[PDB]
């Protein structure tokens, strides 16, 4: 499939449109059954696998944030994609237009940390004090900032991606020491299961565990607020949670 494809057909435009309505309007259903304030949740659409034309159908219903997971596939539709937004009148990833955050929520490769800073304006797959390492060298070199999320794995799996539940304190906290780097919140894939306490306990432990960190004061902690957290399957209990990002791919496209 060549991603970088721009021109989609009508019936697939409205499905696309239909799709990212239909998703904002299950935020808002949320926020309400939770008593959150209207706002409180970020749309991020999932677009790996999906090309430019479908992107910005997303983007044009609503959409005004995107993740990939790929770095290949941010190489290859990163121009196309900012072209399109600046003529909408939109900023994307890295004067009083609106800005679109463009994020690297699939695992990062070390070696392919230089093909993303040029693109994306958050990482949040960083799952190791190792890698947010690596990435600040790079950061640092580049003479920019990068926001990061500390991944935690909430799954109860340890052989899924994330750091050790237990660690993310003390992982933040130094996260929050390197240079070239702004840790803006935590993320979680969850657990693919059908038992809700167990996916209601994880979210409620990023929640708790992204409490703790900006209560420490630590140096660069007071930015640690985001809560990327929910899918299409399980973004209603995500929200109630508190999310503040969902991460939206199949519900949408």
């Amino acid at each position: 499939k060549n991603l970088a494809n721009e021109v989609i057909d009508d019936a697939r435009a409205r499905e696309i449109t239909d799709g990212v309505h239909r998703v904002l309007d299950r935020i808002a259903a949320a926020e309400e059954q939770a008593g959150r304030e209207a706002g409180s949740v970020r749309l991020l659409a999932a677009t790996k696998t999906r090309d430019i034309g479908e992107i910005m159908a997303a983007i044009d219903a609503g959409v005004r944030m995107i993740g990939e997971n790929r770095p290949q596939e941010v190489t290859a539709k990163a121009e196309g994609l900012a072209r399109r937004c600046a003529e909408r009148g939109f900023s994307l990833g890295v004067a009083a237009a609106e800005h679109i955050p463009f994020h690297l929520i699939g695992q990062l490769q070390s070696n392919k940390i230089g093909k993303v800073l040029p693109v994306v304006d958050t990482i949040e797959s960083v799952d190791s004090i190792d890698l947010a390492e690596k990435i600040s060298r790079r950061a640092v070199a580049r003479g920019i900032t990068v926001g990061v999320l500390l991944e935690v794995n909430e799954s109860g799996e340890e052989s899924k991606s994330g750091c050790d539940p237990a660690h993310a304190i003390r992982i933040a906290q130094k996260i929050g020491t390197l240079d070239g780097i702004e840790l803006q919140g935590l993320m979680t894939i969850g657990a693919h299961v059908h038992d809700e306490t167990v996916i209601r306990r994880g979210f409620s432990h990023l929640r708790k565990t992204r409490d703790l960190i900006l209560a420490s004061g630590e140096p660069g902690t007071d930015r640690c607020r985001e809560l990327s957290m929910g899918m299409t399957g399980d973004m209603e209990l995500a929200i109630a949670e508190g999310s503040t990002i969902v991460r939206v791919g199949t519900a949408i496209f």
